[PDB]
């Protein structure tokens, strides 16, 4: 639960900073981000901040998130060379019944059917299946908790502001090179 | 070589000959081509050697024939024609992509060292020996690069030789290439840790 604050913290203290502000209060972040003084000062003493120190805060929160995850769905060609390219993907998922229950690249894959029930805490998702399939994938993976989708499809995502969608298609990246080549050569 | 002035005068032609095409007309002459475009009738029989374009003594030019032989004329030039290299999964799902027509773009050749791949057809493309490069590639300025990240550079280097203005380098390798050379360079494993990064500290990933 206390890794589940942190993320508040350091959102609401990254603004702090930002401002230019070296100190913040047990009262100030209670009211900044609506958890009780007592429970702040509490996660403090655990984070060792001993007026408290943003920037100790902040070095701590950031080193935290840094030493300590990823589905795939749609195991083809541009998957499996997800799978093999050389932040662990831990599962992946299919409808083809002859990769359902076989490893790639020592990932399981899985049934789509069974997304609902095997997603938990897992927030990125890659996306490597047909356009057609991928709007109402991605819907279910917004409705599973899902933070940020890498789409590589040529399908545009209908999502909350909130998802972090990374878009690589190849017609959009020749479509740039090539302007760049008919215009400033 | 084509000159320039020549070359220049292709889409007027072309225009102008819509226009009759249009207007209902069967023939032209060399006198209402030249109207058109401003120059003489000599100025047309050489530019027209240049693009290979036939007519009839006394019936002149074909408007159909001569609208649609510019226009496949234009098109062509117009085209990019794509190369690629490495035809394993990350270039067979691109060999396999579906251009749409209003975008004139396609990749029109691929290249791997895999015996069981050369002499191939990969989605309607044929795959070439890399060695046979040199040979194969005219006047192509765009290749996607899909070979392993060691192999990346020695191919690069050969790319550039040929005419190869335009990379999009989809390997680890980081490419040395000259100052005019344009690269898109697409990791996909960094791709990944750029968005994992984003969501755990909502700043973008310094790469490299
Ligand atoms: N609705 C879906 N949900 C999950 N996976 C899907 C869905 N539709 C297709 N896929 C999977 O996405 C992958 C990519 O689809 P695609 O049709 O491009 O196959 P492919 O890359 O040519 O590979 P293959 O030749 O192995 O089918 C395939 O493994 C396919 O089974
Ligand atoms: N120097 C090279 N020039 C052209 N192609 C190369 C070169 N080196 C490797 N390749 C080819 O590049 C492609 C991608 O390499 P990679 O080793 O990633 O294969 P892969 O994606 O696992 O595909 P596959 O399973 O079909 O071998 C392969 O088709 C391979 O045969």
């Amino acid at each position: 639960a206390t890794a589940k604050r942190l993320p508040l913290y350091y959102r609401f203290l990254k603004n702090l900073h930002a401002s230019g502000k070296q100190r913040v209060s047990s009262a100030e972040l209670s009211d900044a981000v609506k958890v009780d003084s007592a429970t702040i000062r509490r996660d403090f003493s655990y984070f060792g901040a001993l007026g408290y120190n943003v920037d100790y805060l902040l070095s701590f929160f950031r080193k935290t998130l840094d030493q300590d995850d990823v589905i795939l769905i749609g195991v083809g060609n541009l998957g499996t060379a997800f799978l093999h390219y050389n932040t662990k993907i831990s599962m992946a998922f299919d409808i083809n019944e002859s990769k359902i229950g076989t490893e790639v690249g020592g990932v399981p894959v899985y049934n789509l059917d069974d997304l609902e029930q095997h997603v938990k805490d897992e927030s990125v998702a890659i996306l490597t299946v047909p356009a057609v399939a991928a709007q109402s994938i991605t819907d279910r993976l917004v409705a599973l908790g899902i933070k940020g989708i890498l789409n590589f499809t040529p399908a545009r995502l209908n999502v909350p502001e909130h998802i972090r969608i990374h878009h690589i298609d190849l017609a959009v990246e020749l479509q740039s090179l090539v302007y760049f080549l008919k215009h400033y050569s």
